[PDB]
């Protein structure tokens, strides 16, 4: 359980497989609403994209340990590629987890809209999602 030991740099890898694999399906659901022409707001897109790091960093530690982990004992090589593919493959194995709190911030808002977004978050949304902080909340 807690035997291998993962660098700053290999984890980052982890983060931006997890959150650019959510990011991506987010996308998706949010093209539902352009689609009908009834925009959701960048302040809901916003908030869709921080349940997608909160999540990430929520279990960051393990998330990593473990992906570097299975690639061990799968006897698999450990890099950008290998790591970030296992961020992808936990983002997709908490699909159903995001989708439920995707369910949340449509109440919270009591709405479509979203709050009006700030420089705050217009920088939050665009940081590297591998610089955001790594450990077990």
């Amino acid at each position: 359980f807690d035997d291998v030991v993962v660098s700053r740099q290999e984890q980052s890898y982890v983060q931006r497989g997890m959150v650019n694999f959510l990011d991506e399906e987010m996308h998706k659901l949010v093209k539902r609403f352009r689609d009908m022409r009834w925009n959701l707001g960048p302040g809901f897109v916003f908030l869709l994209k921080k349940v997608n790091r909160e999540r990430m960093m929520r279990y960051c530690m393990d998330y990593a340990r473990y992906s570097k982990k299975i690639l061990q004992l799968k006897h698999l090589p450990v890099n950008k590629k290998t790591l970030t593919k296992m961020g992808r493959f936990v983002g997709y194995r908490n699909y159903g987890v995001i989708r439920e709190l995707y369910a949340d911030v449509f109440r919270d808002v009591q709405g479509f809209r979203g709050p009006k977004m700030t420089a705050a978050m217009r920088k939050y949304s665009s940081k590297d999602p591998g610089t955001f902080p790594c450990k077990n909340e």
